[PDB]
């Protein structure tokens, strides 16, 4: 279940030599990426988050200011214009404290979850890159959430409870966690990495999630809960992620009005939910060997008709469909429909509608799935109102199994 | 009328020194560049096209292949990793021909419309940047056609009925079009260019499109039908583009099967509609003098109560419109009802719902627009089926006006 055989033969996206560790996301592969936004995007509104878009670079000197040039800088990409330089951003909390450094802020604004699909360059060593997994340049589902240390459990178990409401969805069998600890090149007094490691153990254990400590694996900000999920081979990849930061928000100079009228600094939740489309994307394909649920598919259905004698019957249903808002093709060509079933069954589409004379007579469809079951003649009506179930309820099964 | 004065007020976004030329886009101003996406998202199923993702730099090799290091290095930001030097992309063109040379392509795939909402950066000179307007990272609503010569006329024109069509909606008045020729740098045969400017100039003569030459302003690459629109001040920017490239496609590799069973080498279209979704944004702002219509408008509606008696009433019904899909805020302050509606009137927003012991008690809501109007008291949930079809229909005007 090689996501990287699966995706060529799905034609998903390709890699070349020319952009090492830099994915060309094709129709059908950025179809699942743009489906998956639409999942987040969806439970960002549930969960009350703002969204925004920060710059792709910025000035050397803000990432000095941070502690990523000191403790960052190798994995940073460079370039420069009028004699200053610039990093490409390796990871979207600097920005996202730049656009909350905009107009004063009063705690009854806390907490502010900014939530961004921010795209993060990594010089990550060649030799290390695999496929979607591991890549240079990739999309992170991430989020800051601004707060006060009193709102800490709150938001930090809000995570949490997000991770594991929106994994549900998928039906990963497999989720490790694992808190990793203060690293040996780290910014903040120990007391702060006292506190803040001990506030994500709690979290944990109020959860009910055992976990396994990872010393010194934390970011050199704050502590790290890691929610790992497996490809095929069982190798482990860190997806979701949340980590406590007490210290960027001072060195970005961050703060706010207290109630009490005194200038305060902010703390800062770092959270990503699938932790990168190109690293959660690989999973999936691996866990469904290509079979994605219906509403992740590139194409969800597919009609074709026997002869030209069809083909204005599987235009008007091919219309119809898409009116209903199912990404569905009309499959003309002039080759035996036995072909066609068979180019399709083996690209994955959930449901193939086939349109013979009797179909048309009837007003209905022959209905098979990419399984090989086949569900005989069905109202067109009533296809559609399940494959709009199946949709919008985000089922792992379809019609019947 | 100055955009970025507009933008400030309704605190859209921001721009400061650490990232020249780069925007940070606040909730409120990506919610409107979201929408802009969905809405040419609808118009791509409409015209037939696939939408991709490119990589954001590719090494420099592939960019000395194109043309674009000597034409355009200029304008060209670099990086480097592992003593290979890579350039930013400052196009989406020779991604798209990377992701076409995937997989053999036969005529009867041809035309492909392959779109992108692409990241591009150039290195602007710092002087001429201005506001939204001209920036140094930006997303263009780009897309490039691959297909015969014999299929040139067809596509050339159905990118100009789009870019009308797509305007529309937006009741521009003043669209004013030019054809640029070759420019003083270029590659490509002298031939070439009078077989690609000569077609551009019959199809704007095929849709009785008035238009003016542009010397010298064309692409290294090829002439371009250019759509103009203008600002607050009646100055012009490039918006809308049409290009014919026989160049490109040689120069990559890319080619075809054609009928005869010969490889053949595609002809290329390049285009975006709005242009960049930063400019475009930038010319709607004064356009519209911040009044976006209902489908744009960050907040579109405001609801708020009179005294802390209706605020039940106002958080139930902001959370049925909510439900409802609108984008939909309360106000409970503790201010007078004309102190609110002054502050959400600065604020642009279309609707604003007050709510009395009378509204309460009859379950109706009392109706006022950001132009100065007063509606009465409309039932509730006309109010929302009346606001989802200015919605849907993507209206330019509000309720009776
Ligand atoms: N090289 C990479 N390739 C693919 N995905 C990656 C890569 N590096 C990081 N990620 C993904 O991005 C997630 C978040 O990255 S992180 O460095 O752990 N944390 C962040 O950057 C925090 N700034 C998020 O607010 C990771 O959990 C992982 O799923
Ligand atoms: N510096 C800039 N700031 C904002 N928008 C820009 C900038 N440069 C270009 N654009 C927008 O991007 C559009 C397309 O750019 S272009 O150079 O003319 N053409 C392209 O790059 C072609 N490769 C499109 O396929 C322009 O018409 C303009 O609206
Ligand atoms: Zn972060
Ligand atoms: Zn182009």
């Amino acid at each position: 279940r090689d996501h990287r055989k699966i995706g060529k033969q799905l034609d998903l996206y390709h890699m070349q030599e020319e952009a090492p560790g830099m994915v060309f996301w094709h129709n059908d592969g950025w179809t699942i990426f743009r489906e998956l936004e639409v999942f987040v995007r969806s439970k960002l509104k549930e969960y009350q988050y703002q969204e925004v878009k920060g710059p792709f670079m910025m000035d050397r000197v803000l990432w000095e200011k941070t502690g990523h040039w000191d403790n960052y800088k190798d994995a940073m990409f460079t370039t420069s214009s009028e004699n200053r330089e610039y990093c490409i951003k390796p990871m979207n909390c600097p920005g996202h404290v730049q656009i909350f450094n905009q107009g004063l802020k009063s705690y009854r604004d806390l907490p502010l979850r900014m939530a961004e699909f921010g795209s993060c360059h990594r010089n990550e060593p060649s030799g290390s890159l695999h496929g979607l997994m591991r890549v240079r340049g990739f999309t992170q589902d991430d989020a800051h959430i601004f707060c006060t240390e009193e709102q800490i459990r709150d938001e930090v178990n809000g995570c949490i409870r997000l991770v594991y409401d929106m994994y549900s969805t998928f039906g990963f069998e497999k989720i490790v966690v694992k808190l990793s600890t203060r690293p040996e090149k780290r910014i903040g007094s120990d007391e702060m990495w006292d506190r803040a490691e001990a506030d994500l153990a709690v979290a944990l254990e109020e959860n009910n999630i055992p976990f396994e400590y990872q010393l010194g694996e934390g970011a050199f900000y704050g502590p790290k809960i890691e929610f790992t999920l497996y490809d095929c081979l069982d190798r482990a990849w860190q997806c979701g992620t949340v980590q406590l930061d007490f210290s960027l928000p001072s060195r970005l100079s961050a703060s706010y009005v207290g109630e009490d009228n005194e200038r305060k600094v902010p703390v800062m939740i770092h959270r990503a939910i699938l932790g990168s489309m190109e690293r959660f994307i690989g999973i999936l394909t691996e866990e469904f060997a290509g079979f994605f649920p219906t509403w992740l598919a590139p194409v969800q259905v597919v009609i074709m008709n026997i002869t030209d004698s069809q083909s204005e019957y599987v235009n008007e249903l091919t219309q119809k469909l898409s009116n209903a808002g199912i990404r569905v093709k009309a499959d003309l060509r002039n080759e035996k429909i036995g072909f066609k079933i068979r180019e399709h069954t083996l690209r994955r589409v959930p449901y193939m509608l086939v349109c013979g004379d009797k179909e048309v007579e009837s007003g209905k469809v022959a209905v098979r799935t990419r399984r090989g079951k086949d569900l005989g003649s069905m109202d067109v009506n009533e296809v559609i109102e399940k494959l709009q179930q199946e949709i919008r309820s985000r089922s792992l099964k379809q019609l019947e199994e």
